[PDB]
DNA sequence: GACCACGGCGCC
DNA sequence: AAACGGCGCCGGGTC
């Protein structure tokens, strides 16, 4: 390309170089952009920031960030990952993107400027008759970039004395337990390594082994096999208890104090928008889609995500998203009518399964219900759903039958789905989002039946992934105006923030937004919650 | 130090 | 584990 002095001319391609990945942490290294047969080097990348209008070109979103993080109002635009993504959601990296689609990712700039203008010709190219992954380019993800880059540089707020101080709590139980386990077993051991842990369960104490690991076949330690032992020996309850443990204070309590930024006071995630093969987000470095809320110790991590002073956090959650979703696809009478009256299928089964009634139903109860409500749907066993409820292979199954029988057009809608994908290579959601699943016509049966839980999957949690995107790009620009802020997504919940003088009104429009985002064949129903702290802004 | 593959497990 | 799906982060062998 011809060299050409900085700055570039207005829609140019952008090519930047980051110390590392994550942009709010990132030195902005280099700089650069292309167009019209011309490449421009930033001599000062800061600088040049403030040149530019967009970030254009592949990753844009993280330059976006770091803009932001700078005080600087730079959105992005176009991005060949999101055009690549939505072609096959394989496309995750720009290694592969590059290579796929007509060039190299290199570690210069002016490269990356480079290939970032010629793959978005030669995708655009791709993309050609593709209505419905232009439209979702256009109207979802091109659009949900910018709102990621937001929430990606606006952080939340973390009360990281209280997670400090809970540590020093969490290490003195952890230390009982541990203890407990070493006398039991007569002697100490690592307690983090399974293999270990392996040796002393199933050689030393000759407890049974009931299940094998995945990948090197070895007798396995995890908590179903150890719930299945919890009456076997004490040492099992001392282990799940140990593990619940320290999960909790190595994963969430000791690393998130740590990553608070100097500059902001919060706690930064990002948001990757091609990293699914069902078109959801994830959440990265650190995860904030995984915090805990179900134990006793996992609800007070929650509490330490809070709001600034002076405003309260609202967080907004899709009612049964997927059945919703299922309801639609299916078009099946039966389902839609469950919805028609306002039912709650989830109650429903918790109330069924533990035998008490409706009101008694706590949350612990409903999640298991969820476990049952989805597996059965998606394609659990009849031997493993004998044992979660568990009772057995009789009534265990039958339940599977039953539960289809009722809900007769979705049997032929997963069968329309999974033969619609064997003849395309592909199943798509409600938009037109795709997923190519090649093994449906694999001939090893477990890899084949793999394969079509895979598949007819998507489609269900996919679409939820649209509506969920649409309404976020919808609601940001009603938040902005309103002076509140989005600061999670949490797949099928969002977590905002607002003045606490506004905090109703914001709940109020939120909720109307996502309810009405795209309306179905059953009404989307949000449930909201405000409060000082995410697990009172969801009790 | 960082890489991975694994088992394991947090959430949706 | 058990053949529900989708993720990302934690703590033996290698380089
Ligand atoms: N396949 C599968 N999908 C799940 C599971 N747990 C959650 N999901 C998916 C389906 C849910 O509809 C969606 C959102 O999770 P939620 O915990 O909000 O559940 P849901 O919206 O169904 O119920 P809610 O009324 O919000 O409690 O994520 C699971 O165990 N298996
Ligand atoms: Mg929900
Ligand atoms: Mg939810
Ligand atoms: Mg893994």
């Amino acid at each position: 390309l011809e060299e050409a002095p900085w700055p570039p001319p207005e829609g140019a391609f952008v090519g930047f170089v980051l110390s590392r990945k994550e942009p709010m942490w990132a030195d902005l290294l280099a700089l650069a952009a292309a167009r019209g047969g011309r490449v421009h080097r930033a001599p000062e990348p800061y600088k040049a920031l403030r040149d530019l209008k967009e970030a254009r070109g592949l990753l844009a979103k993280d330059l976006s960030v770091l803009a932001l993080r700078e005080g600087l109002g730079l959105p992005p635009g176009d991005d060949p990952m999101l055009l690549a993504y939505l072609l096959d959601p394989s496309n995750t990296t720009p290694e592969g993107v590059a290579r796929r689609y007509g060039g190299e990712w290199t570690e210069e700039a002016g490269e990356r400027a480079a290939l970032s203008e010629r793959l978005f010709a030669n995708l655009w190219g791709r993309l050609e008759g593709e209505e419905r992954l232009l439209w979702l380019y256009r109207e979802v993800e091109r659009p949900l970039s910018a709102v990621l880059a937001h929430m990606e540089a606006t952080g939340v707020r973390l009360d990281v004395a209280y997670l400090r101080a809970l540590s020093l709590e969490v290490a003195e139980e952890i230390a009982r337990l541990e203890a407990e386990v070493f006398r039991l077993a007569g002697h100490p051991f690592n307690l983090n390594s399974r293999d270990q842990l392996e040796r002393v369960l199933f050689d030393e104490l000759g407890l049974p082994a009931i299940g094998k690991t995945e990948k090197t076949g070895k007798r396995s330690t995890s908590a179903a096999v150890l719930e299945a032992l919890r009456e076997a020996h004490p040492i099992v309850e001392k282990i799940l208890q140990y593990r619940e443990l320290t999960k909790l204070k190595s994963t969430y309590i000791d690393p998130l104090p740590d990553l608070i930024h100097p500059r902001t006071g919060r706690l930064h995630t990002r948001f990757n928008q091609t990293a699914t093969a069902t078109g959801r987000l994830s959440s990265s470095d650190p995860n904030l889609q995984n915090i805990p809320v179900r134990t006793p110790l996992g609800q007070r991590i929650r509490r330490a995500f809070i709001a600034e002073e002076g405003w309260l956090l609202v967080a907004l959650d899709y009612s049964q998203i997927e059945l919703r979703v299922l309801a639609h696809l299916s078009g099946d009478e039966n389902l839609i009518r469950v919805f028609q009256e306002g039912r709650d299928i989830h109650t429903e089964t918790a109330s069924w399964m533990f035998g008490v009634p409706r009101e008694a139903v706590d949350p612990l109860m409903r999640r298991a219900a969820k476990t049952i409500n989805f597996g059965v749907l998606y394609g659990m066993s009849a031997h493993r759903l004998s044992q979660e409820l568990a009772i057995p292979y009789e009534e265990a199954q039958a339940f599977i039958e039953r539960y289809f029988q009722s809900f007769p057009k979705v049997r032929a809608w997963i069968e329309k789905t999974l033969e619609e994908g064997r003849r395309r290579g592909y199943v798509e959601t409600l938009f037109g989002r795709r997923r190519y699943v090649p093994d449906l016509e694999a001939r090893v049966k477990s890899v084949r039946e793999a394969a079509e839980r895979m598949a007819f999957n998507m489609p269900v949690q996919g679409t939820a992934a649209d509506l969920m995107k649409l309404a976020m790009v919808k609601l940001f620009p009603r938040l902005e105006e309103m002076g509140a802020r989005m600061l999670l997504q949490v797949h099928d919940e969002l977590v905002l923030e607002a003045p606490k003088e506004r905090a109703e009104a914001v709940a109020r429009l939120a909720k109307e937004v996502m309810e009405g985002v795209y309306p179905l064949a059953v009404p989307l129903e949000v449930e909201v919650g405000i409060g000082e702290d995410w697990l009172s802004a969801k009790e």
